[PDB]
């Protein structure tokens, strides 16, 4: 069994090595893709020290979404941004990660990771309900609060859960 | 009378020269524009051996969508990707092609071309329904299953129809 | 009290300096961000002659939307393209401007600027309704008609109102 | 009946839109050239939304000064920098705008635009009188003092007059 | 049994995919290489959707002509330009495609494709005669007259024949 | 009538403006193309001060040889290098200049310009003879001796004759 | 008080750290700017080991001449080239250095540094004479002879005086 | 004896080979420099085929004006643009050609080449008069009228005279 | 006496340091040129540790073929490719190596180096006889069959002879 | 109380955020530098989400080692490579990181992190002892064996310890 | 059994092909890595004609030293620079080559190649002694005098022995 | 007709090198210059060529030969000499042209140390200076001084390169 991790434009993408690692215990291949806006949060060579394949549509523009989707029994968005959730809910797919996801709702799990204002946005909530309606699994993200070093303020968030929790959810 | 062909990111865009040839039998100008993602499937210099105008937003970023729309009696999306359909259904126009289409629903004909999984995605079907409600012509593309050389598998697709059927539909 | 001006890809963005000047009569900081397609319409150094901060994610990709959002009491979109309205109505936030506006519906005022046909597009009109229902404040622009030098034709538009009208509305 | 606007390196170049629009009510073509130093204050693609030709030395280095001069009945420098005035007074033509003007004193109208200390420089003052002695019309611009937002101080300048005053003068 | 398609700098190169698909019904591998000049008429990633190997001298300058020749039972030049026909006749092999052909005359078939004036150049005639004498098989290309969209004129040509005839000739 | 000047890689290419001026006395249009090696000897913008059209394959790789040949009543090579002469005689056409010349022997004049050693090379003479047989007109160039500044030696050459002799030859 | 050192295109610019050091004994800030030509004679990160601000027009093209000028009690040109002296005498300000100086004659001291032939050029002497009449302070430069390594010859110059003479003169 | 030819931004600069050859009959070294704006009119490598040294300030920025002037018994400006005439007369030297000329009035011969309007400009005439006063020789340029291919209009010019005429003047 | 070694695109070019060392015992200068295609097989700086001049067309595109030919008493092509032998045989000189050889058949010695299939091409065999008829000496190279490491198979070639045999033949 | 974390060319440099976070509890500023070879393992914008300052010699080559050392009460190397350990011990300091540590032995702690063959290289052990004798504090890292995804093999290492252990040791 | 050859910055590196070929008589794979300064002495694609893998840090920065070391039974440095020897003795490993050797002293054999003066340097001799005590095998090279063409002088060196000698020693 | 080569390292005192060149020209026929890799950013090679005879630039000519350069010079000096360069030399590390030149020519080599006192007093640096002396390299008995540093606005202690006349007397 193979899993594809879809990484979005969040700081929490920098922890993905710890999820590659736990997932390699129970899946044969753990592969990773990033959104265009996600590529700047990550180091492609570093992911390749853990995951089996890094799809990079900038290096290989002609990678096929159907073939990638078919190779995987599970596809997760972790961390999932508001933008990616709301694109997927409306069938928007102007990059490879979004297109893969659009081909495979039945294999798809989303791990919401965002600021509370974005999570509680009416459009986001409705779109999360469309997706649940359409067969996509959404992790029941807890609302946490925490000191953010970059701003020197407390921020309220829903965040990607711990790795072992991902393994149970999928 | 003038027609505009809008090419999306699909391998079926490399057959566009055949449709241009046949549309020149009915139309004064056959002009062409590609989506950003569709640019990599085609060769704009080859396109200009057959079309009258190739609109290229990268070469000329101040191209005007209203002026382009107004100059055409018919605008077609061939091949029409899932992405482009779902974007057009939601009013998203973040490239020139999409902006042109937004301006001219009453002139707009779409030829879906995509994997069956994407065609059957509930969101895409919802969006197809909406486009029809807003008066966009949608070609009744047939579902075919052929052997794909690129993956060495059989795939099920809705596909752009032969050129003479495009002529009859618009 | 601080105000953020979000400009979209419209020729009316070249008049933003007058809006900045007039807005500085009433707010401490007048700041500015452009859409990605917006950038080509404005001159960033010229904007910095009048505004206090010009937020540029191509220059600084890790600018944080929530910190910029919280910094401001009012966020206006002017001129507001159909694209940006339709993305925001759908929760789509794939550049920084969009991500800011997504986080702050309750502070948002939109000044539509687009051709009649885009304005009358039923999706645009549905989404404008939707935004108002979710607490976004939308200027009641009227269709005007003027001679457009670029096309040597009369064009019908909704346009950004004069600065005094902006001050009044927000 | 043709007019050329020559723009120099002043922030008042950003309002050339309004002058072009006004001049278009009285002249067949309204064309534009910028000095090398003025290019950075404007956006050529925006300029071309309003003027008939934007002459760009860097795009087309072999543009001819006599042919361009001959094409126009009236050539104006608005806003005219102290540099460009003093170069023209001394016959210095190391760019296309200055070379055009050197060829066309009989057709030339100058609208000074500068800080008062530059306007009051005896060298500038001497060059103005020379330019008048040799048949160049210099707008009798008056000193004005306003708050400059960029420096947060009041500044005295002589400024280009509003559009209608330009039509009245030339 | 493997075949190598050598494509030259002709617009008829854009139809190469139909010949590839046809040749895949008989041959195990169908591989492709283009002349230096032919590269601009084609898209290598699109070719790789249908062919097994696309040999690219620019990307892999050390590709070995002898190993490539030896891997293939048949080598065809389609479309064959006058230039390539004439360089092969004369032992000129200054690119990878021509070098390969030079090492494998006994495996070589040529499908002339060129304006009649070039086909009836006496030098080209003489060189077709000399290539047959060396046991290179030259398709007996028929002359045809057609309307050419790119010139808005009728051109006389010898043309690559339909794919089924290609299969039948080799 | 129109004439095309093909310039090859020789320092006599720097005098071509005197040929254009003389040819303009007798030809509606005098156009110019250079060999790839000939480009480094000339200045394109300087040529376009004198000639009507300068065809530049690097700027426009899809210039059509047929369409260019057909526009011209007489095509000349002046100065014609040994390399170009020998290539035309063998039907090699790996640039645009040789391709055009390959399609119009009927209309082709050649003005040898080269050192004596190259002129008296037997392969050149054989090729000169073959071109004469197949309809091309070779100017009976004569052998001169001249002090050459670049080497500080007397060299023996065959050269392009004076401009008026070019007019009387064609 | 603040002083601004303006350096021109001269090898004596390499000694400016010693003048900066000297001036820091009297002035609060010693800031530095180079002419465009001057820039190749110096190293701006090395200048910044000594001065407070290094104004760099190529890095920050919108630096304001009036605000820089106003910040400084004294502005000195050291070493002042014949070019800069003559441009200043004529009101030519085509770079930031010359513009600043143009706005601040009353604050300006010049330290002529140049070959004797350039000093005794009558135009330079005329311009020195006019600069004095306009109230610009000119160091009474003395004429030294010395062996110059670069040419291996004896050269006569007027040169910048020692640091202590500079402090004393301003 | 050694002579330096200074070329300016004029199309007449493309015959300088003819002047170089002539001047070699009576001068041991014939060297050449272009103004920055004259570089686009000439080919430096073609120049080095005839001249002894081509002084290229872009490739060697530290070429020394005093040393270059000292090497030459005569410096000639041919063709001399109005800009370069007017800059010499005002002691401006922001390129190497201007600087070398500022250092050696007593060795300087100027051959004016320009449109009549520039020649009859009162500022240009002032400056010609001043240079004669200061010992520069100015060739008695005649006014000629001729048809200019580039514009397709008769132009009035003062022009650099025949080569032998230059030799008897310097 | 001086000797020039012309290197072509063969892996045996890597051995040329041995040949230069050998030849330096008999000839004053031993100089080297590469074919355009051969440059990728060699290291110009390494060549320069051994040969006196390395002629590089790309670094020095105006290197003169006559001057270089004349400097040398013997010119050899080692290793000589089928391409270069066939071009020279037909007077084709589209690079500097081939142009030098074209000038000096009477000085020229060729050491073939190519796969047997190429050597046994009737075209090559023909061109070899022609070259001998024109007085070019062709080493009587033996056919040899070696294990080739790069392909893991045995190959039949004709091969450049050992250095000492090159001294004996030349 | 500031602490500087120095980062070396190790895969454990990807866990550094976790150390930054823990250290910001006990220290006011936690700052970061990487070795030249550490840079490719790290994301400098991501680091700036957690650290106060990131010293980047490539962006700011003139950062002063003495000033950076003086600013910090503790400097730690973590992860510390063999290379960096062995350079520091011999006083080699050809990057900013090593020069900072060369200036500050009395503040320096080292957390070695490398394969066991490197740790047990006798030169590394000797160097570790010298550093101990020179006041540097070496974390007594334990040997651990573990499965490395990157190789698919078990590896023995000394590794950087958990963040809390780092706090306890410095 | 596999062997790794580590090439350093020496002109004797251009003979490494003979070493690889002879080593392929006894080892399954013969692989190769160059030092950073050695890269400029060799031609990578040429090396891949003979070796099985050429390890290139610049093309693949994440290549792993432990994995490469473990793969090989013998690692040889040849030619071995003074620098590399002295770096290895000290534990310095700031490129991939050095890092490999650092990890595998027990498999390492060094073939010194340097000037007498570097070889006789006391540090170099202490370092050779140190490496022997640490298990490294050092070829007991002899000083030989050779005439060096590069300098036209006789030089004294220790050099890499012939391939058969390498086979014997390792 | 002796020749001296000045080796410049990565320190702000390299900015003064035209003065030393001017003065060495009274004692030496050619005065030539090379910089370390990091040293290059402190200087302006074309400015150096106004004063020196040859500026050896490894970036512009990567095949310059350290043996031929060393043999052309009677005296080789490192001025200013960084701690890194001294410690690389002590250990035979020659990863650039300057360092390779010094490795080949210890018997000709004089070092004028220039660095913060902390680096001078680092025992590693002190051990290497002693070894360099053991192997016959001349080390200028550098002056320890405390001066106000504009760049940091603080007082720093340094060993510093000496005035040009002291260089002339030491070599
Ligand atoms: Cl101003
Ligand atoms: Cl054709
Ligand atoms: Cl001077
Ligand atoms: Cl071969
Ligand atoms: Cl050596
Ligand atoms: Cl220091």
């Amino acid at each position: 069994e193979n899993v594809l991790i879809c990484l979005c434009g969040s700081v929490n993408s920098i922890n993905i090595s710890h999820y590659i690692i736990e997932l390699k215990s129970k899946f044969d291949e753990v592969n990773v893709i990033a959104s265009t806006n996600g590529r700047k949060f990550i180091n492609g060579e570093i992911l390749k020290q853990f995951c089996d394949n890094y799809y990079d549509e900038f290096e290989d523009p002609f990678l096929n979404h159907v073939d990638i989707a078919n190779k995987h029994d599970k596809i997760i968005i972790l961390p999932a941004t508001s933008n990616t959730i709301n694109k997927i809910a409306n069938g928007i797919c102007d990059n490879l990660l979004l297109t893969i996801c659009h081909t495979a709702f039945e294999k798809l799990s989303i791990f919401p990771n965002m600021n509370l204002r974005m999570w509680e946005n009416p459009v986001t909530q409705n779109n999360i309900r469309l997706l649940k309606d359409y067969g996509v699994s959404i992790y029941p993200a807890n609302i946490s609060e925490s000191y953010e070093l970059a701003s020197k303020t407390f921020k309220k968030n829903v965040v990607a859960p711990e790795p072992y929790k991902v393994l149970e959810f999928i």
